[PDB]
């Protein structure tokens, strides 16, 4: 209640898109900041009580590396408002853009992601849908992660085949993130092909094919990417190992 931001406070501009049961759109607020409106109206009594429950998760988070969440309106609608991140996300970067990123820059932007996602296990949140189209470059230098309140290439085996939502569920994603980094493309972009790539994934017969790792990527680091694929979860790395590993191969 402390966090609610009364009616007419936020100015809603610009609309960014829509996911995640929601739309999001830049606004002002004693500055820039998202506002991501959700998909209601007159909310019942259960979905109020969902949404509260949403907010009391975000408002366990204060870390860099985790999108900042600023506040929440029931009125005019129900939303969501956080920081505006300078820039894009991760996805448009590493599949849009096609920027050139020094690999110094990929393996921070690999440790970033890991210690957000490292202080969100801490606090005991399972992010649950990881992917490099919500985690935004603010200002192209500092990593925030997003969509972990309440797609298919960044799911562990054990999510396809559907609780497998885990810690090492998480840690799988994030190595399809790091595969993302240091290949520049996304998993299997060979295949092009959603229910073979479930249908493979989930039995156990693919993985991402290591071989188009960046030549000057390291060695390290190629490894730590297998690790973190591992097919069958108890064999995956905890992201406090994983932080130790990046931040001791730099
Ligand atoms: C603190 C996480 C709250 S959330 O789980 O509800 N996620 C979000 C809540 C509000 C806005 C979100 N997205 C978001 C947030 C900030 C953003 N800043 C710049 N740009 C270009 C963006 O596309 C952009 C997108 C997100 C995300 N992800």
């Amino acid at each position: 209640d402390d966090w609610e931001i009364p009616d007419g406070q936020i100015t809603v501009g610009q609309r960014i898109g829509s996911g995640s049961f929601g739309t999001v759109y830049k606004g002002k607020w004693h500055g820039d900041v998202a506002v991501k409106m959700l998909n209601v109206t007159a909310p019942t009594p259960q979905q109020l009580q969902a949404f509260k429950n949403e907010v009391g998760v975000l408002r366990k988070t204060r870390h860099v590396n985790i999108l900042l969440f600023m506040g929440y309106s029931t009125k005019p609608q129900l939303a969501i408002v956080t920081q505006w991140c300078e820039g894009s996300s991760l996805y448009h970067h590493l599949h849009a853009s096609e920027t050139k990123f020094e690999m110094k820059k990929l393996i921070d932007i690999a440790r970033q992601t890991a210690r957000g996602m490292d202080y969100l296990h801490a606090k005991s949140i399972i992010h649950r849908d990881l992917k490099s189209n919500n985690i935004f470059l603010h200002e192209d230098n500092t990593v925030k992660i997003g969509d972990f309140g309440l797609s298919i290439l960044w799911m562990a085996p054990e999510v396809i085949r559907m609780n497998p939502y885990s810690f090492q569920s998480d840690v799988y994603a994030f190595g399809i993130v790091l595969y993302e980094l240091m290949t520049g493309q996304l998993p299997y972009s060979n295949i092009n092909n959603r229910d073979q790539i479930i249908e493979m994934v989930g039995r156990g017969s693919l993985s991402p094919d290591l071989s188009k790792v960046r030549s000057n990527c390291p060695k390290r680091m190629k490894r730590l990417m297998a690790e973190c694929l591992k097919k069958k979860r108890d064999e995956r790395p905890s992201f406090p190992r994983i932080l130790a590993e990046i931040e001791e191969l730099a």
